[PDB]
């Protein structure tokens, strides 16, 4: 995250990070089995930390608990990264409590103008490299879509949105991937790609998460 500010320990409760010997993506916990993320951020041997403020010091509240499945969406095209979301099966059920808990899904979609907040722990730096040890946030508006296609010729479809600042200076970044974006109390986005970090005209594109409630109920369902 760039641009933004220090969270607050276990402030962000649905917010984990995925971890392969270090973290290298974050997710959002839906219930007490299953986290969403970005179908970018799929591998093999996945430990979800869920309760982590700063990730490299066991600070108290953590649960870690490995992957037992991982489903990418059907459709989704690593190219494009149209349908960028992938859910992944917990192998025990997460505590849940004030500093571990599940965010809930859309029943309808948000529009343009609607403020969320985005957390990682991703890149804080637009040009050099810095990495975060505790959860950072950002709040940002929902930006309208003929603008997101604007700054994107030919690359924004119906499963993506814009969220951020044109003017630049404030971004998801690198490390954020597969990590949310609430607003009004619903997992709305999932950081999914832009062009660098906080640079004019080129804002974070997220997967739009309501389009694929269906999906994630369903699979949720038989799996
Ligand atoms: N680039 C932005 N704005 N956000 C992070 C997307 C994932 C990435 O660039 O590695
Ligand atoms: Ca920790």
């Amino acid at each position: 995250i760039v641009g933004g500010y220090t969270c607050g320990a276990n402030t962000v409760p649905y917010q984990v990070s995925l971890n392969s010997g270090y973290h290298f993506c974050g997710g959002s916990l839906i219930n007490s089995q299953w986290v969403v993320s970005a179908a970018h951020c799929y591998k093999s041997g996945i430990q979800v930390r869920l309760g982590e403020d700063n990730i490299n010091v066991v600070e108290g509240n953590e649960q870690f608990i490995s992957a037992s499945k991982s489903i990418v969406h059907p459709s989704y095209n690593s190219n494009t990264l149209n349908n960028d979301i992938m859910l992944i099966k917990l192998k025990s059920a997460a505590s849940l409590n004030s500093r571990v808990a599940s965010i809930s899904l859309p029943t309808s979609c948000a529009s343009a103008g609607t403020q969320c907040l985005i957390s990682g722990w991703g890149n804080t730096k637009s040009s050099g490299t810095s990495y975060p040890d505790v959860l950072k946030c950002l709040k940002a508006p929902i930006l309208s879509d003929s603008s997101c296609k604007s700054a994107y010729p030919g690359q924004i479809t119906s499963n993506m949105f814009c969220a951020g600042y044109l003017e630049g200076g404030k971004d998801s970044c690198q490390g954020d991937s597969g990590g949310p974006v609430v607003c009004s109390g619903k997992l709305q986005g999932i950081v999914s790609w832009g062009s660098g970090c906080a640079q004019k005209n080129k804002p974070g594109v997220y997967t739009k998460v309501c389009n694929y409630v269906s999906w994630i109920k369903q699979t949720i369902a038989s799996n």
